[PDB]
Order: C-alpha cells, then structure tokens, then sequence
C-alpha cells in the first residue's frame, strides 16, 4: 500500500482579484498551508516543534471560480526537499511547487513516508531554470 | 539619471503567524503586489523565491524591481527585498519597459538568480 498526503479544496472568492483566475501568490499561500499540514502530522506539531529556505512555483493551468483542486505532496530528497503538485478534477496538472526547508524522530516519519510514497516520473518543472527561450 | 521602481513597507503583525517572523507566503504577496504596481504605471508563468534573512516585527523593508530580460511577449523580472540597512532579506525572480530597462542601473546579479534547488 503506497500513500500520498493530500489536501483538496475549492477556489473561493477570496482567492480571485482580477479577470476570474486564482491570484498567483494565493497558490503559494495554499502550498505553504499544505506543507505545514504535512509537518504538523509528521512529528513537528506547533505543540511539538522548520524554516522555508527556498521555493519554485510554476503556473500551468488557470483556476476559475468554484474549481475544486487537489494538492499532493511528494518527498523528492532529504537530509528537506519537497515537490507538490496542484491538479484539477480532470487530473490536469495545474501548478507545481518545489520547496526546501531546514531546522532551527521526524526523520522517521519522513523516511517511512518517502519509503511508502509511489514512484512517479518527475515532470520537467522540477529544477527548471527560469529563462526566455 | 538612472531610476529604480521601489516600494517600501513595514512588517505588521498581519504578516506574522509563527516563530515571530514573517510567514513565507506573505513575501510572495508583497512581490506580486510590487510587480502589479509596476505594470500599472508602465499571467505569471513562473517564479522563484529565496529567504535569506528573517523579517521581524517593525522592520522597514524595500522591494526593488529589476528587468533581467524581456522579449516580444515575456517579462523576466528580478526583485530584491532588503532591510533598512541594506541587508538582502529575500529574492524573487519571475517569468510573466524597454526604457525602464535602458535606464536601470547595471548591477551584479546575486547567486540566487537562476539558482537550482538542491541539498548540498
Ligand atoms: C496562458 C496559457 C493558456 C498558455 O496558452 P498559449 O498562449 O497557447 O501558450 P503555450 O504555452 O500553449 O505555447 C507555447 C509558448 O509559450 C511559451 N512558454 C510557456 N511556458 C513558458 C515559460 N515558463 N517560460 C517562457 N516561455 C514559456 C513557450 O516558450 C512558447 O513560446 P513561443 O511562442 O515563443 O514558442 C496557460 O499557460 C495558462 O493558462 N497558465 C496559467 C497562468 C496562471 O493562472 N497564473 C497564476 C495566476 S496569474
Ligand atoms: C539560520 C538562518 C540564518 C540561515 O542561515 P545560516 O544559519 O547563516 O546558515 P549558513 O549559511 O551557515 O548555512 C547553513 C547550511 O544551510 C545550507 N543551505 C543554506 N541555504 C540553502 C538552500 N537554499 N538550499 C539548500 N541548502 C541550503 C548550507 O549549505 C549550509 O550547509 P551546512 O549546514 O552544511 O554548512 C536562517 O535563520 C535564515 O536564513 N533565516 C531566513 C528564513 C525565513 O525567514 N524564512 C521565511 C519564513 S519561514
């Protein structure tokens, strides 16, 4: 049995500013929120305790009013290096997040989550250097 | 006379949830706002944020906008977030004017620009 931490929610009025699409930084709000949710449930509760060092975000598909989406969390690497996917109801990959944190027994919860997470092909968004072609 | 598009702001408690420091996503909110403000007086495809020095309650910071590159239809921005002394606190490079580019001061791009996320 392979496992995937998941958070589903819907695009609300708060998340939209102009021309009926989810505002760019609100994606980041969501990604952060879901990342805390993963650490809150993996040994580092606010009552138990991490600093965000770095993050990359790609926006691939527009998100409209009422649109329900899912954020799925993968461990790409650790010593920790995360990769989160934001997918539509169709399964359409709508956004990506790549994110690095560090500290200021969780090593077990994250180890067994990594050991028990499914194998996917990492999309081209992972470690894609930003440039104009 | 070379110019720079700039927004100065103070860290409020609205920007703090835990660890007595500015929440990571609020940086993105600030950056996106400053970009929008630039395009108003002149979609986001892609973006990269680095957090190099934590922001505390009462810190007066400045966000400064540079154009790293531009094309017929794309803008490649690089934005710096610095404390009141000059300390580089955070960076934001973003893929989404000609005369802003021509009249902006030539700087040495910090190593954050085009950096690839990895554990060393
Ligand atoms: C805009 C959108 C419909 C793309 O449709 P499109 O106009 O047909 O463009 P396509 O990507 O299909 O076509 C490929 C072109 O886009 C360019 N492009 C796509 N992604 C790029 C990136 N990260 N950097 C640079 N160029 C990019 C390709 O290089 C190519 O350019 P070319 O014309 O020089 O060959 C889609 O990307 C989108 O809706 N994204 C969501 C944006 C968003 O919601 N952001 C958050 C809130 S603003
Ligand atoms: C502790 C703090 C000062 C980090 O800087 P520092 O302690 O001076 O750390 P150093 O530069 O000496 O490097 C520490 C290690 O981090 C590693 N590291 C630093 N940045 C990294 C990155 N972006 N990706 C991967 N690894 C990184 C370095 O390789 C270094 O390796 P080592 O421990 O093997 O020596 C931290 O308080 C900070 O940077 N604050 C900003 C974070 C913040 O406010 N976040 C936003 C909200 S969560």
């Amino acid at each position: 049995i392979k496992q995937l931490f998941t958070h589903t929610q819907t695009v609300t009025s708060e998340f939209i500013d102009h021309n009926n699409h989810m505002h760019d930084a609100n994606y980041n709000i969501i990604f952060s929120d879901v990342v805390n949710r993963f650490n809150y449930s993996h040994g580092l509760s606010l009552k138990e305790r991490l600093f965000t060092l770095e993050e990359h975000t790609t926006y691939l598909s527009e998100l409209s009013l009422g649109d329900v989406f899912t954020v799925t969390l993968y461990i790409y690497d650790y010593d920790l290096h995360l990769f989160l996917t934001l997918t539509k109801e169709d399964g359409t990959l709508a956004s990506t997040n790549e994110v690095m944190m560090m500290g200021i027994s969780f090593s077990t919860q994250i180890a067994h989550y990594y050991k028990n997470q499914p194998t996917i092909t990492w999309p081209e968004q992972l470690g894609h250097k930003i440039a104009i072609p």
